[PDB]
């Protein structure tokens, strides 16, 4: 207070390095400004004083194009780490400012604080400002929570969505779907204006395109299935399948046009797709985007065999079983439109890359291990019988291993070989190992994860269903995007028109009286 | 026995037939005529032949012969162990694990609703 | 204490802080800066690395005499020291000594199978 | 802790010259006429906030 009063610049700028490190753990960034730092170090007495001085720039940028908002989101964590201090120094500074000129500002890299703290990942301030409501009438257009009208416990709130929804082009849900880089998307979505507004995406557009999606997929595998079981296998197939040739049936021409075309939709659809999210880690491919890449290599499948038929060599019939196996186990993704199958397919992904590739590594190191070693052991038949062992060789060994292990045929000890009960000892070492341990191992993991990620499975699942929304979306023309619509335009206050969200809630605790409301006469119209 | 059925099971059988007649028609489509000389030269020769005997290896009944007058055996072997470790690694030990958690939210109400 | 098993005492005297100045140097821990709610602290590694014969660190890892060794190398020092070691000699080396002993049992296994 | 038994062994094994340069810690300057080997470990805590008054650099930051 005394170099205030002295004539101490309040609107310097610690522009050092030190002052915008580059690793968390190389230094300390606030803003740059003494108000942000007084704000990010929890001193409401001193923010409180320089707001109050009257050269005090509270809508200075920085370096990073950062103002007191943006900073505020930067250094925020969750409630554990902190405490809610950031929260209530966001509002403290942005109502004793008292217009929309902050939250407004875009920094250098084009993002507002709303879209800042969706990136970076801050639930917590999210929640604040989705859901913010100031009841101070002549305060009250600060808001972007508003009480429509409320009877008793009854009431109708009415959430903005400026640049929440996807009108525009950068927008909340967009970056909460889409943003890789974070690890708490599944929390984001369970925030309410974007959970009722994905809600009503699905029951007006996005449940319809996902019917129709299921069903040209579907008649697609049965075309593929028909022309290569019902192939003619005599003639050595010289009429290929998928042909477009000889003369018509209106059966026989119509699927093997829809095919492929289809295929090549979905190559270019997905060559799109696969190009423009840019695989950085591994991480994201297997959480974000799997079924992007079977698609893709189901539909190259068939177009690499649909140029081997007429023009090299007999391979293109691998190509197309491999097509289609791929293609009818790929159908669990359209699991995720119901909710039960939905959470189920979630954890079929988690049991695989937590349990079945830890499991299916070591299994193998003892399946070729004991292999060879039995192998090892095996004389050479005599002349008479030819058919003297099942372990004469390596490859011959290994399967009789697997057969043993899946509980398909019969084991006779007598192999012709040199050492009998050494022979013995390292079959019998190695079903300890593999049916006593392993497998019954393998269960006991699993419950394991099913019991932790089963607290978890239905909001990833609402994640992996809001990206199929999306996607959607982008696709729709312009004037079918605009009927489908969300909100409606309603006088939150004077000259200022809004598009909001409608939700109902009852309350039944904490009674008050009804002061702050938009409508004196409840219920609709 | 009637909450197990309908949390686990009906979701376990479903996702299982689709695998079983996916891989099935991918392997009958391999199988090439049998030479007139030996009439049963496979048991994959058919749709019907090929998801019964897929049938069997996941109940761990009978024998499993990998030639099987196949045109690529390499391929065939391929989607052949990736029905295994689908099936007899995966959904069927994670079928044992999605009950322990129905056993355990069940058992706290199982008395009332007997009554 | 660190033969005994005594973690709480260690933790003490591992983390030890006196910011009584005319007391300050009987300390183990020092805050070298600290810039709001960022500070950077320094451990002294007089008898708790390995330089010396017998270590704090040595005693942690080789006392088969106790059964709480793995809350140990949960301190601070101890648990920063392992993880630098690793990054710089012992990750290269244990890549190293997996190739010898890789390379050793293919070798094993061919002059065997191919005998 | 098994890990660790690793690290230590092959430790053990490194000879006296390559045993020096991957010596860990810098040397500082804790009290007067005191130079120790430490460690340097960066925290971040926002609870219970203070005036540092203790501290042996009042430059923060490296260098
Ligand atoms: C007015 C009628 C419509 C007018 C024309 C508008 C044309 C709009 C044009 C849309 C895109 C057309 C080209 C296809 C895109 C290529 C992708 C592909 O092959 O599969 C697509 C097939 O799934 C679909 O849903 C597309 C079929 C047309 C949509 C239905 C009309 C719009 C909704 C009508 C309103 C209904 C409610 C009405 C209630 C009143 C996308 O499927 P996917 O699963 O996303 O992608 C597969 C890959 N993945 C799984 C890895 C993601
Ligand atoms: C993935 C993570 C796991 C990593 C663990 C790695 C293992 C570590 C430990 C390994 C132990 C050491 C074993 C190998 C060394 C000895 C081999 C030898 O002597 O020569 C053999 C070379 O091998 C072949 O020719 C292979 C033939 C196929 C059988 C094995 C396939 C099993 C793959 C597993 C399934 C999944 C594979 C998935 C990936 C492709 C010669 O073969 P043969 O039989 O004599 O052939 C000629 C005779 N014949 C005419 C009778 C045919
Ligand atoms: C079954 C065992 C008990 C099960 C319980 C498990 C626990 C025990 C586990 C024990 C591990 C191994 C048990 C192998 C079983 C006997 C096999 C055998 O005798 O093979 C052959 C000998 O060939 C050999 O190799 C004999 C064993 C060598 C030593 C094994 C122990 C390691 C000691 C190494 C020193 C380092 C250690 C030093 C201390 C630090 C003879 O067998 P055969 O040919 O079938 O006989 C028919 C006769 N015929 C040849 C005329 C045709
Ligand atoms: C329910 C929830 C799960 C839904 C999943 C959906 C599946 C998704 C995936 C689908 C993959 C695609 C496979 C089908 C398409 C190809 C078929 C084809 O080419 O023609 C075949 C048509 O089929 C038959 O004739 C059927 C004969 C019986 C075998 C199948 C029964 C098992 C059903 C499951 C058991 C439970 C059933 C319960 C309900 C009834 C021709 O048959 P064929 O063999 O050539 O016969 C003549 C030759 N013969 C003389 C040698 C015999
Ligand atoms: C993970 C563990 C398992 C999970 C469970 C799921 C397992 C799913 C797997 C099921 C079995 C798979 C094999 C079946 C196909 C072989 C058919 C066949 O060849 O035989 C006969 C045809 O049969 C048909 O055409 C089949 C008709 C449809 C199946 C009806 C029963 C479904 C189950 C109902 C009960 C449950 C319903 C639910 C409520 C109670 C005749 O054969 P053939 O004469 O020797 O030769 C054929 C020549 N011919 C056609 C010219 C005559
Ligand atoms: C076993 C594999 C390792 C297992 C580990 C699992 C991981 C790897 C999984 C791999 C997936 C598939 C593996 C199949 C195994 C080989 C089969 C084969 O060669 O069949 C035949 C070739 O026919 C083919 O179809 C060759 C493979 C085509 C490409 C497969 C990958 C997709 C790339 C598409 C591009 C999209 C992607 C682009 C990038 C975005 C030949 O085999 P055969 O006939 O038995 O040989 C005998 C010779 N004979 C013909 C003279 C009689
Ligand atoms: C300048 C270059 C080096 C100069 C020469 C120095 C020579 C130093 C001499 C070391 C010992 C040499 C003899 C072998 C000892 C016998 C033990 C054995 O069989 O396995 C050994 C093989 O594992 C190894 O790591 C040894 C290979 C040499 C180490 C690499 C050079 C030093 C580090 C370079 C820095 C790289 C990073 C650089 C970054 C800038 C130890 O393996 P183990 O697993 O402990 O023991 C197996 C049994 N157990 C599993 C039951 C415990
Ligand atoms: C539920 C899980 C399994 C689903 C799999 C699908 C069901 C089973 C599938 C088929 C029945 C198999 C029995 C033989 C009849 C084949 C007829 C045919 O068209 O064959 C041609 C393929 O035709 C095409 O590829 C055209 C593509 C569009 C229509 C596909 C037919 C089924 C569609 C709706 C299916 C209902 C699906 C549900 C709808 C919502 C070529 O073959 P063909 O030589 O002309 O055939 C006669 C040969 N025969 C005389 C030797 C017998
Ligand atoms: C052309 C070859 C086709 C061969 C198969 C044809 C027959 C069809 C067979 C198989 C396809 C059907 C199985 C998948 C079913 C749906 C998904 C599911 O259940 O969960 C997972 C399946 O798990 C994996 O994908 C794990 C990786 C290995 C899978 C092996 C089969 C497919 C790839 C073969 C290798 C080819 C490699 C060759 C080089 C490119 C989803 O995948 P994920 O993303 O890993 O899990 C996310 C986990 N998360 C929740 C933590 C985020
Ligand atoms: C071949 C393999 C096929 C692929 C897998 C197929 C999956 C297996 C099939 C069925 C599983 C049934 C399980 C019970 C569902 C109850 C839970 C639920 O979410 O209900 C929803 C179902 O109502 C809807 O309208 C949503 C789904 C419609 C789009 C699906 C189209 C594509 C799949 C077509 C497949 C059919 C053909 C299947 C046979 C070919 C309720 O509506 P909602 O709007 O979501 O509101 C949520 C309200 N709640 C949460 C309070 C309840
Ligand atoms: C091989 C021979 C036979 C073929 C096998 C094929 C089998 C598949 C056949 C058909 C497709 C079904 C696939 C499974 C769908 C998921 C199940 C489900 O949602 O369960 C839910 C139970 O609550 C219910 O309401 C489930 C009962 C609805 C189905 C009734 C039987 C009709 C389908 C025919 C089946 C009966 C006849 C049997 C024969 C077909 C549990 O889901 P949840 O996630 O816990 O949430 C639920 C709501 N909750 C939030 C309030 C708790
Ligand atoms: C028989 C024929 C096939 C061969 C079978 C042999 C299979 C093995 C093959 C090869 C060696 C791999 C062995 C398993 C490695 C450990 C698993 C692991 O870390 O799990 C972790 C998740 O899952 C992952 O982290 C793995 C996903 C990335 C790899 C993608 C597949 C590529 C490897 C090829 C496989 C795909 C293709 C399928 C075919 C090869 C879970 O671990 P956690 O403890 O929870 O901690 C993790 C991090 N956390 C702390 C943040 C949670
Ligand atoms: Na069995
Ligand atoms: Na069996
Ligand atoms: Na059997
Ligand atoms: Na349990």
């Amino acid at each position: 207070a005394l170099l205030i009063a002295a004539g101490a610049d309040v609107n310097a700028h610690a522009k050092g390095a030190f002052f915008n490190p580059k690793y968390q753990h190389e230094g300390f960034y606030f803003g740059e400004t003494p108000l942000a730092l007084a704000a990010c170090t929890n001193q409401p007495e001193i923010v409180q004083l320089l707001m109050e001085h009257e050269q005090t720039d509270i809508t200075s940028r920085d370096s990073r194009g950062n103002n007191i908002l943006h900073a505020l989101v930067t250094v925020a964590e969750d409630f554990k780490t902190q405490n809610d201090f950031v929260k209530r120094m966001y509002d403290m500074i942005l109502l004793r400012s008292g217009n929309w000129e902050l939250e407004t500002t875009r920094n250098n890299d084009g993002l507002t604080p709303l879209q800042l703290a969706a990136k970076m990942g801050k639930a917590e301030i999210l929640k604040y400002i989705l859901s913010r409501e100031i009841k101070e009438k002549r305060l009250r257009s600060l808001s972007r929570k508003f009480t429509d009208w409320a009877y008793g416990p009854v009431s109708s709130s009415l959430y903005d969505l400026t640049n929440v929804d996807t009108t525009t082009d950068n927008s909340v849900l967009e970056i909460t779907v889409y943003n890789t880089n974070i690890d708490n998307r599944h929390e984001m979505l369970t925030l309410e204006p974007l959970h009722t507004l994905l809600h009503m995406k699905w029951k007006k557009f996005a449940k319809h395109m996902f019917f129709l999606s299921f069903c040209f997929y579907f008649f697609y595998n049965i075309t593929l299935t028909l022309v290569s079981y019902y192939r003619p296998r005599e003639e050595e197939a010289i009429p290929h399948p998928l042909a477009l040739t000889h003369k018509m049936g209106w059966l026989q021409l119509l699927g093997r046009m829809f095919v492929l075309i289809w295929a090549m939709c979905i190559s270019v659809k997905e060559g799109i797709a696969i190009f423009l999210l840019r695989p950085s880690d591994l991480q994201s491919i297997l959480s974000d985007a799997w079924f992007h890449f079977v698609f893709f290599i189901q539909a190259v499948l068939v177009i690499l065999s649909v140029f081997l038929y007429l023009f090299a060599y007999k391979e293109y019939l691998a190509c197309l079983v491999l097509a289609m196996a791929l293609g009818w186990a790929n159908m669990l993704y359209y699991t995720r439109g119901f909710q039960s199958m939905g959470m189920y397919s979630v954890m079929i992904q988690k049991v695989i890359l937590h349990d079945v590739l830890k499991f299916l590594f070591v299994y193998i190191v003892f399946l070729l291990g004991f292999g060879v070693a039995l192998a090892s052991l095996i004389e050479k038949c005599p002349k008479d019988n030819k058919d003297c062992s099942s372990y004469g060789s390596f490859s011959d060994a290994v399967l009789e291993l697997f057969k043993l292990t899946i509980g398909l045929g019969d084991l006779n000890i007598q192999q012709n070989s040199k050492y009998p009960i050494l022979f013995l000892f390292l079959l019998i070492t190695y079903v300890i190992l593999t049916f006593v341990l392993l497998l019954n191992m393998l269960i006991a993991l699993m419950g394991e994860t099913v019991e932790n990620v089963s607290k978890e499975s239905e909001r990833i699942w609402r994640l992996q269903r809001a990206r199929t929304i999306l996607e959607f979306e982008k696709m729709l023309p312009e004037w079918l995007r605009s009927r489908f619509r969300m909100g409606e335009l309603c006088k939150v206050a004077e000259d200022d028109f809004r598009l909001c969200l409608r939700i109902n809630e009852v309350k039944w605790t904490e009674w008050k009286t009804h002061v702050s409301f938009l409508n004196e006469d409840p219920g609709p119209v």
